[PDB]
């Protein structure tokens, strides 16, 4: 039962790893085409709710989007 | 399209947020086993393989696996 549980951590690391590379690939394309417009970025707006719902994790989860916002450039 | 860039944005977010909540459950469901046996945290060990696969973002990667450890108690 706990190696069970963690192959299932392993399984959810493969997945969140995945999906994180990915963020940050999706997050430079944006940040890439809005400094070719020269706009201004959306750090109290936007950013600000990527925060708030991470946020629902407790303290570490602000902390997480934070990571993830600097992870896309 | 950086509309539909920040429409995948929201989706990532909404599986990563998914996983890590779950990873959470799984870690605690983990620890309170081990702490039934009074078993040694396997830090050197496993959180440190942990680490070593999120250490390919970078840094951040780095931190990263130490949030995901911190919230999973």
């Amino acid at each position: 039962e706990i190696d069970t549980l963690r192959e299932e951590i392993d399984r959810l690391d493969a997945e969140i790893l995945a999906l994180v590379k990915r963020r940050a690939e999706v997050s430079k394309a944006i940040g890439k085409a809005r400094m070719a417009s020269g706009g201004t970025r959306l750090v109290h707006s936007r950013e600000m709710k990527v925060i708030e719902r991470y946020s629902e994790l407790g303290p570490d989860g602000k902390d997480l989007a934070i990571l993830l916002l600097r992870l896309g450039r």
